[PDB]
């Protein structure tokens, strides 16, 4: 197997106050079962991201070195790692999410037969054979218990066969015989000849027997490191007595804890464990798949979610179709007089506005999925532009095709617009072009972050600075030039003028009229144009079509402001 | 000191599915440090609450005695409990949860030196007395570290100096040497001859040794009963082996889970703890304060709670204030032409839905406040009447009277509306009722409720409901007889027909008229009486006020249902 042997590894990190959590580490872990303990603020979890390479090369000081070899580009892509809150698809089934890890994790050259075989033998090697088709859970329908869920997210890296296999915490978040049940199988994989490397937090002594070796670390400096039958007798040999009937691994943080680091760190200086691994460290030192086929799994997998979780897919056609027959309910049969003007400004104001409002939705998308994507980023599945695209691709485009379809097919006929057959069209592409740019601002505001709420409260700030530049609150001549500039900026405006453009042209808002008060006594907004005229709406068909050039414009810069807050983000 | 001995505890729930979940349990607790183990599943914590009357008294089907005499009514006011989770105040120093505490659960009768001197008292049995006047900590500010909140939650309920202490989870949430600290805090506390009794999960042994009678529980069944020591000597008896160097708590769980509970309760049927526990069982058996001053020091609670977290508070004025001036940069100078009516109805729409959404932040009032509600409720400090009253006049008061007066001085005099003396303050009147109004439709939906989102969902839901009737977006006439009723509901169509009655009387919007056109072609809408008519606004100043005894009218009752939603809440 591998053996894995870190020498003098000095970590820091800027929070820029600059300081050090790994001070002096060196140890040496044999194919077999390593553990690492220590306190929550202890270095056992920066240390072990260190030896995976989840953490910057910049900070590194040491080498880390594997079978008598630094580590290649490769090995992120070869070595697996399980995080510590499962990053599983609650909505897929087990047997999909390693039907997923298959597909983006080993070649492209290997029959389906093949991955379906080692899929097979994976869930044969965990015990989730039981429970093999059946989903892994959400809040809305019941799945499977967490220890399968943690033998799913372990099962998910068995794929590509890891030389190395690390842990980040497997116990916690776990009842007791849960805890041994996945522990015990940590012990069967390790007798294979795999290499497990895992920190842990306060474990049993059930659990601490089973142990290969062991590496205790406190406040970021290196306390212990030897077989772990030898740990306690080490420490009897430095002089602390234990109690009987007492876990020797709360034994050992009772040491940390005092009933001095710098005292305790010397006493292993001085060991005849730190001297045997000083004089073997010695002796040892002195993408995969294509695009398409990226995203076309990432979109899979990601439209297979929006089915199986159905409450916020179907919700959002049930919110749009009920209000389409309220908004048909409430304008039906819009007359031509002196109410006409108020109520198809109001109508086709209130349309977009709901369009701008209801993408505000769109936050949760790159935010639920942040952990996922830096997982799976790391670990080489995907390219960000692959995520970025397939998840585009399949969250973002039906969900914003069918409301605004619904919204045109309903609140169109029941209100009596101007009934052609292309100012409908024009009406059902604008509203699903609004939909796109203010969802599409969305995205650029959230991709990257961990919060949702933050997000949300900016989408909404900047809508209702945007609606009052729409044009129906103020007229948008009266503006002052030197803040009339602002109405460039907004989405509902272009939205709106371009449903105003659609719709007031033919219409005639003074019945019974023919010329009696001498072309109505200058006062009147008779016709529709005289209405779009004062507005500030140009009456030429650039005066629509330069509306839908805009949102198309500003739907490629959101994107693409989207696209690099996840290309550019800290993925460490 | 005090002996609870509780006999043949049957208890049972509604989920209506009904099931026991404490199935025949009894138990004698001296005076010293009762400790009661279990897995989560288990009834530890519902047996805790049982013993405090924490839960219904209608599931409970057996005596709960104390002392050889039932409980009596005063009982919750006299035993302190506290809670899993801390319910300080985060913003209030050390010394004023006390005086808090002091003030409400101690008589009216006492000196303030004698209450004084009782705080300073329990400040020096805590060990707090260095950090006696720092603020206990939120978000924004640094505070006390957990350990000393958690003695900071133990002295509120050391005031009344209780007989019975009752701790749900005093260990759990905390690191090692802290939670050692805690409980030997609690073993100073014990000897002086009050009777803990305590909940905890999974603790050390160096935890385990200080107990003096402990209590195992497993799927609602009593597994254990007698002297802590005494609990490993009966489990040999029993026939399981205890390894070397394993904690016997840990090993207490390890029988539960199985390295079989209707198998293990009957063998603790057989003991010698039983008939013995039976034998003493069967010898046993065989408001305060006044309203207003409940209100004053709720209320003066909840004000330095506004002064202390200075985001939530301060930041709601700076975005008035921003909001007001650039309200007042857009819409500057408001003419009186064509331009003019759009504009006026514009801003006024503007401003009042402006009230409506920005009164969405009180749903996070009743509800962040919830679980110290249910806890002082039933601790028995203040009425629901007098938190209710403390609160509304504490955080609902001067948050919605504070905004409105900055829109009205600031987006007034910049626009130039009507310029007289009195239409400034029923302008300034009408935004303030409509805040109040809205906030008041938060409260009513939001009280009583433990999550933000669905409340805060639901209001916005409503107010995209109330604003198309409003009147700027349809007009009011020409909706249909069988849909025109909704009209009633809209707290903006309350608050926009005031202002827009207010607005829109002496105005004239055709500039030269002078009767060119012969009264202007009937198309002209140029006096503003002649646009309030055709909106469907009475001219009368009844037109105006009934605007106000409606949004009155929906205070009060929307008051009331928020009373109602409190006081019929299910407290246990
Ligand atoms: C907003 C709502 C709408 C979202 C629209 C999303 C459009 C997705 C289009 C998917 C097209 C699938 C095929 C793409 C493809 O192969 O394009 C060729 C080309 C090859 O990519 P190389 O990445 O750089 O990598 C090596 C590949 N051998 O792909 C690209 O350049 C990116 C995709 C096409 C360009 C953008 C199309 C819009
Ligand atoms: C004249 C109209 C007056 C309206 C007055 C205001 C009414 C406001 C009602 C809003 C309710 C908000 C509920 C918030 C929590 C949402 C919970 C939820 O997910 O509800 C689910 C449920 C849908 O469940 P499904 O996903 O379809 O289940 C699968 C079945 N095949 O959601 C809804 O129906 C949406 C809420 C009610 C619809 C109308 C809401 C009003 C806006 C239009
Ligand atoms: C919405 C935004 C505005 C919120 C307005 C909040 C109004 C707060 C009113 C504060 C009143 C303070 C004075 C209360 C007072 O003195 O109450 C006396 C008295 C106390 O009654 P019981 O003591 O406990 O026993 C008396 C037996 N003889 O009566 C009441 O409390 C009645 C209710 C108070 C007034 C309600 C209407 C306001
Ligand atoms: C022409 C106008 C164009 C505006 C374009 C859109 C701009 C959007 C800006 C909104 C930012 C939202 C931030 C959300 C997180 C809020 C974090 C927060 O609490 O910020 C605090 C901070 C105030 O801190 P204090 O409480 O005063 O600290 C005490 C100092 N004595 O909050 C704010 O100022 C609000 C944020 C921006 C202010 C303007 C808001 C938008 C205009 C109205
Ligand atoms: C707060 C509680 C009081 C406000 C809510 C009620 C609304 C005010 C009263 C309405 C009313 O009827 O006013 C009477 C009368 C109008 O006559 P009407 O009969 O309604 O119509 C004329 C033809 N008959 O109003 C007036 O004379 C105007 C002055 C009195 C009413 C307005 C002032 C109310 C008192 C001030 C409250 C300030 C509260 C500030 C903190 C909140
Ligand atoms: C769809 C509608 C009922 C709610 C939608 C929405 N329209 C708005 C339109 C607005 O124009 C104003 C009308 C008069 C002038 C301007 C203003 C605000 C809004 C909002 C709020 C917004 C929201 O807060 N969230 C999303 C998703 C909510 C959701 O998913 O709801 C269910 C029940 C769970 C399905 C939304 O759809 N609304
Ligand atoms: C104050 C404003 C900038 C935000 C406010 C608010 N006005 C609205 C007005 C609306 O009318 C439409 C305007 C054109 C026609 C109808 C519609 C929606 C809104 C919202 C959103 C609402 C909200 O989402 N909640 C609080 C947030 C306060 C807050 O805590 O945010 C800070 C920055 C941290 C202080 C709020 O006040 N707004
Ligand atoms: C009438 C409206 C809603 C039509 C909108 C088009 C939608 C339904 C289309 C457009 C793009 C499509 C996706 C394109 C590619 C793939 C990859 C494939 O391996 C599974 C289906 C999946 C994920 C498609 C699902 C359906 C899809 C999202
Ligand atoms: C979004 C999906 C569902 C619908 C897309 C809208 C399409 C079909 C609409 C929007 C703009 C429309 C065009 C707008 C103007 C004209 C000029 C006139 O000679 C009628 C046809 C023609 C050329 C229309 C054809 C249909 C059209 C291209
Ligand atoms: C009429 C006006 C006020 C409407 C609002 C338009 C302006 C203020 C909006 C529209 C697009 C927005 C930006 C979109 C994307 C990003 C990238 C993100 O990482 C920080 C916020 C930031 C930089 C936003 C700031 C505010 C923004 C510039
Ligand atoms: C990150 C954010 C700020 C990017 C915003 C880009 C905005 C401001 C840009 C992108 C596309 C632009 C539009 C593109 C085309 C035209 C047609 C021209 O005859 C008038 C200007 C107008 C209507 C532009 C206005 C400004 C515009 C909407
Ligand atoms: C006119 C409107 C409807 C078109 C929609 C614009 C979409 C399709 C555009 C805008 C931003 C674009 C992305 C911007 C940057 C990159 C990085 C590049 O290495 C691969 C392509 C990729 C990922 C682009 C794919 C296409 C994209 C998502
Ligand atoms: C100009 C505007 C903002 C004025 C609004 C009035 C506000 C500031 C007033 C009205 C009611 C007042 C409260 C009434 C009673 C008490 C109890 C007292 O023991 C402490 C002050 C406290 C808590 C007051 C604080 C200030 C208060 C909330
Ligand atoms: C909320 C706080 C800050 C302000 C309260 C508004 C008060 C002061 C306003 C609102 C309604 C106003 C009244 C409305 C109408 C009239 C009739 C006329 O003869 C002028 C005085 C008089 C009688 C006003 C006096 C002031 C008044 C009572
Ligand atoms: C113009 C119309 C649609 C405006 C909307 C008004 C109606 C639908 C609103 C206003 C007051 C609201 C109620 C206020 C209080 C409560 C009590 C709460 O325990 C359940 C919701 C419930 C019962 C709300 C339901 C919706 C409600 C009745
Ligand atoms: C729980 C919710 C639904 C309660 C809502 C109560 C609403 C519908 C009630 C309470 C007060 C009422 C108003 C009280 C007084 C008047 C004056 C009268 O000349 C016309 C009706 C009008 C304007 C009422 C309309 C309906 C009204 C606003
Ligand atoms: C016209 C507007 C501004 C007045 C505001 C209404 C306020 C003051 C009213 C409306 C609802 C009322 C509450 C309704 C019910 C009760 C229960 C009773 O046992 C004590 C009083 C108490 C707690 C009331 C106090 C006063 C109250 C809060």
């Amino acid at each position: 197997g591998a053996v894995l042997s870190f020498h003098n590894i000095c970590y820091r990190v800027k929070l820029p106050v600059e300081k050090e959590i790994l001070s002096n580490i060196n140890g040496i872990m044999k194919p077999g079962l390593n553990a690492i303990l220590g306190p929550t603020g202890g270095g056992k979890s920066s240390l072990l991201d260190v030896l995976a390479a989840r953490k910057d090369p910049s900070g590194l000081s040491g080498d880390v070195l594997i079978n008598g070899a630094p580590r290649p580009a490769n090995f992120k892509c070869n070595s697996g790692y399980v995080v510590q809150d499962d990053v599983v698809m609650g909505t897929l089934t087990v047997r999909e999410n390693l039907q997923f890890s298959a597909a983006l994790r080993l070649a492209t050259t290997m029959t389906n037969h093949e991955k379906n075989e080692r899929i097979n033998r994976v869930i044969q090697e965990l015990g989730l054979d039981k429970v093999a088709d059946s989903k892994v859970g959400t809040q809305f329908i019941r799945g499977v218990s967490g220890g399968e869920r943690k033998r799913t997210s372990i099962g998910m890296e068995l794929i590509t066969d890891p030389s190395i296999l690390f842990l980040d915490e497997p116990t916690t978040g776990l009842d007791s015989s849960t805890a041994n049940a996945v522990l015990l199988l940590l012990k069967r994989m390790s007798k294979q000849g795999r290499t497990i490397i895992f920190s842990i937090h306060q474990p049993r002594y059930s659990i601490f027997k089973l142990f290969d070796s062991l590496t205790l670390l406190a406040s970021g400096r290196l306390m212990f490191h030897g077989p772990a039958q030898e740990a306690l007798g080490y420490f009897e040999s430095a002089g602390y007595h234990c109690e009987a009937y007492n876990n020797p691994a709360d034994f050992f943080l009772d040491i940390i804890n005092g009933d001095l680091i710098e005292k305790l760190a010397e006493i292993y200086v001085n060991s005849s464990f730190y001297k045997e691994t000083k004089a073997e460290l010695h002796q040892l030192s002195g993408y995969t798949t294509s695009f398409c086929h990226q995203l076309r799994w990432v979109s899979k997998r990601s439209f297979k979610n929006l089915l199986g979780n159905p409450q916020a897919s179907i919700a959002q056609i049930i919110v749009t179709v009920v209000l389409g027959l309220v908004i048909g309910a409430i304008y039906f049969g819009l007359k031509n007089d002196s109410t006409g003007i108020q109520n198809r400004a109001g109508v086709l104001f209130f349309l977009t506005t709901n369009q701008c409002f209801s993408s505000v939705s769109a936050v949760e998308l790159f935010v639920v999925e942040k952990k996922l994507f830096i997982h799976e980023y790391i670990s080489g599945y995907y390219r960000v532009s692959s995520y970025f695209l397939g998840k585009l691709l399949s969250d973002l485009l039906p969900m914003r095709m069918l409301p605004s379809i619904i919204f045109t097919c309903i609140v169109y006929f029941m209100l009596g617009l101007k009934p052609k057959a292309d100012a409908f069209f024009v009406m059902m592409f604008t509203l699903m072009m609004v939909a796109y740019s203010a969802s599409s601002m969305a995205l650029a505001i959230a991709a990257g972050q961990s919060v949702v709420s933050v997000a949300t409260l900016l989408m909404t700030i900047c809508f209702v600075f945007m609606m009052i530049f729409s044009g129906l609150l103020v007229n948008l001549t009266t503006i002052a030039s030197w803040l009339s500039w602002l109405q460039y900026f907004s989405i509902p405006r272009y939205g709106f003028t371009a449903l105003q453009h659609n719709e007031f042209l033919g219409q005639n808002f003074c019945p019974g009229l023919n010329a009696t008060g001498n072309n109505p006594c200058n006062y009147a907004t008779c016709t529709g144009e005289e209405y779009l005229v004062k507005q500030g709406i140009d009456l030429s068909p650039w005066g629509l079509w330069k509306n839908h050039v805009a949102l198309a414009c500003m739907i490629v810069i959101f994107l693409t402001i989207a696209y690099l807050k996840l290309l550019f983000l800290k993925k460490y």
